[PDB]
């Protein structure tokens, strides 16, 4: 049976800027959102915040839904990738629990869109989508008679 991955991601905004994580990808540093796949008996919005929280340690439920990509990899990886916006009031300290992130950086649209680095072209794309102004309800993209606690 084709299945096929499925990743969650997040806008983070705050004080003008969004947030960004730096991964080294066979010896270049590239950004993304802080995204991560999800994981079995995991809600999507509880596998955004766990990626959230896994990869600059920072601990806020998502907020809203901005949009769903399904797109296929370079190197032909099938992907449905679920972003989602949080606001805050103010940058926040923060502190990536996972080996693989380098560093969090906290950085304007314009440079997202003009970067060289990204480790993918969703994540500049994230950042029109965000500015669109578009975002739903949580509730679009939700469970169902769900068997375990949230
Ligand atoms: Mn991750
Ligand atoms: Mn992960």
């Amino acid at each position: 049976m084709f299945k096929p991955h499925v990743t969650v991601a997040c806008v983070v905004h705050a004080e003008g800027k969004f947030l960004v994580v730096e991964e080294t990808i066979n010896g270049k540093a590239l950004w993304n959102q802080p995204a991560g796949h999800l994981e079995a008996d995991e809600t999507l919005v509880e596998a955004a915040a766990r990626e959230l929280w896994e990869e600059t340690g920072i601990s806020a439920q998502p907020q809203h839904f901005i949009r769903m990509h399904q797109w296929i990899a370079p190197d032909k990886t099938p992907f449905l990738r679920f972003l989602f916006a949080i606001e805050l009031e103010q940058i926040c300290p923060t502190q990536p629990h996972d080996s693989d992130i380098d560093c969090c950086r906290w950085v304007s649209a314009e440079e997202i869109l003009q970067a060289s680095n990204l480790r993918s072209p969703l994540v500049a794309e994230s950042i029109r989508c965000y500015q669109s102004g578009q975002r739903y309800p949580l509730e679009m993209i939700g469970d169902f008679n769900w068997p375990f606690t949230k």
